């Protein structure tokens, strides 16, 4: 016998397993999943984009500031089992109207 599934397909936390999202929620924003992004403070971010998530904990009220996503505000997403930052949510866009950018370094991809 064999397990016949995708290989992978499941993003959990590199951390701590926690299932967080899946290859099929990949998100073309501005038409690439993959965004290079930089903080005030210069920090450069690998970000992919996730129209779903889970198991994540958004922390604090949303912000429009440094916005790296035009119409939307964010807050941070942790790990929501470990607490491991992964990367922030965003809100009160369109098409759509919540997404995530997620630190794609910090997850693991498996079946
Ligand atoms: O879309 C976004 C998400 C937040 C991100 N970001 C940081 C990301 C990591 C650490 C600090 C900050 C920080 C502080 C003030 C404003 C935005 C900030 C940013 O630039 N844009
Ligand atoms: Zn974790």
């Amino acid at each position: 016998q064999m397990v016949l599934a995708p290989g992978a397909s499941i993003f959990r936390c590199r951390q701590c397993g926690q299932t967080i999202s899946r290859r099929d929620w990949l998100l073309p924003m501005g038409g690439d999943h993959e965004h290079v992004v930089f903080n005030p403070a210069g920090m450069i971010f690998r970000v992919w984009c996730f129209s779903l998530a889970q198991g994540l904990r958004l922390i604090g009220a949303p912000s429009g500031e440094f916005s790296w996503f035009k119409g939307y505000d964010w807050t941070i997403a942790l790990c929501g089992q470990c607490g491991s930052h992964l990367g922030w949510h965003y809100e009160g866009g369109s098409q759509p109207q919540t997404f995530f950018g997620l630190i794609k370094d910090r997850l693991a991809e498996g079946p």
